[PDB]
């Protein structure tokens, strides 16, 4: 137990850090943030009047709500889970209702926005280098965490060094960077047969310029069990040479 909170109380639940390999202290070479930052003028669309909304009388689990529509349907179940009927090797945007729609804080379709659900922690792997995992089981379908980092434009990345930490969200680009801020995603390693898959989702604005990103397990997670997702063709276009990929999959086609 080197750290017993590295949100230091922001997330709706602790994120311990401990080391059982080696003996160095948690992380601290990073601001940790729960939410997206930006480091510069960034002209997100917040104008209330540009947001779609719906106009649900009910709890939004109807085939009327407009914002359901806007996302093909709503794929929340009852609990909050993606239904079966979700692709995941190809997923839609999604987009939840927002404070614009007449419907309650309540809905079906909020999930995303009502934080972190699931006891995670981060540790120490053998390799020296550290993971994210669960201490308990996750269900498929379950939202897990966000993708936060610093917010910037697709040339400033390309002036970057440390580039280890993007996530290109994909006219002109954006990416995320969680080098210098970042949120517990920044420590969850590259898997060839991942358990998480990022989502595209927008909540309070609908810039489709900054989708926000978030993590849904791609099936059950064992609690111990270490979160994982495919960090894609342009990070091994360019990490690949200064090593191959050593997450063990039967499938890998990194190493
Ligand atoms: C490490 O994996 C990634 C590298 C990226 C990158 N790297 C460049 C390489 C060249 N140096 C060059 C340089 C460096 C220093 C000084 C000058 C020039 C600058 C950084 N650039 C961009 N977007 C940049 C815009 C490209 N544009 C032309 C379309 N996106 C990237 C997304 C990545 O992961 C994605 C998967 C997520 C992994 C999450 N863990
Ligand atoms: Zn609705
Ligand atoms: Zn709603
Ligand atoms: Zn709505
Ligand atoms: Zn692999």
């Amino acid at each position: 137990i080197v750290s017993r909170d590295i949100a230091r109380g922001y997330e709706r639940i602790p994120i311990p850090c401990v080391n059982a390999v080696d003996s160095e202290p948690c992380p601290s070479n990073y601001k940790y943030v729960s939410q997206n930052c930006v480091t510069s003028p960034m002209n997100i669309d917040r104008n209330i009047t540009h947001l779609q909304y719906c106009v649900c009388i009910d709890d939004c689990s109807s085939s009327n709500c407009m914002c359901g529509q806007l996302s093909m349907r709503c794929w929340y179940d009852k609990d909050g889970r993606l239904l079966p009927e979700f692709n995941m090797a190809e997923p839609p945007l999604i987009f939840e209702c927002n404070h614009a729609c007449s419907c309650w804080r309540n809905c079906r379709n909020r999930v995303v926005q009502n934080g972190l659900r699931a006891r995670l922690q981060l540790y120490r792997t053998r390799d020296m280098g550290w993971g994210v995992r669960s201490l308990q089981d996750i269900p498929p379908g379950t939202f897990v965490c966000e993708y936060v980092g610093e917010l910037i434009s697709d040339s400033e990345a390309d002036v970057r060094e440390e580039d280890s930490y993007l996530f290109d969200l994909d006219g002109e680009v954006y990416c995320i960077d969680a080098r210098f801020y970042g949120n517990v995603s920044r420590f969850i390693n590259h898997h060839c047969e991942p358990n998480l898959v990022p989502v595209r989702v927008f909540m309070a604005h609908q810039d489709l310029r900054f989708p926000r990103i978030a993590f849904f397990s791609t099936r059950l997670i064992e609690a111990g069990e270490q979160l994982g997702f495919d960090y894609g063709e342009r990070f091994w276009d360019i990490k690949g040479k200064l090593f191959s990929c050593r997450c063990g999959s039967p499938k890998c086609r990194h190493s």
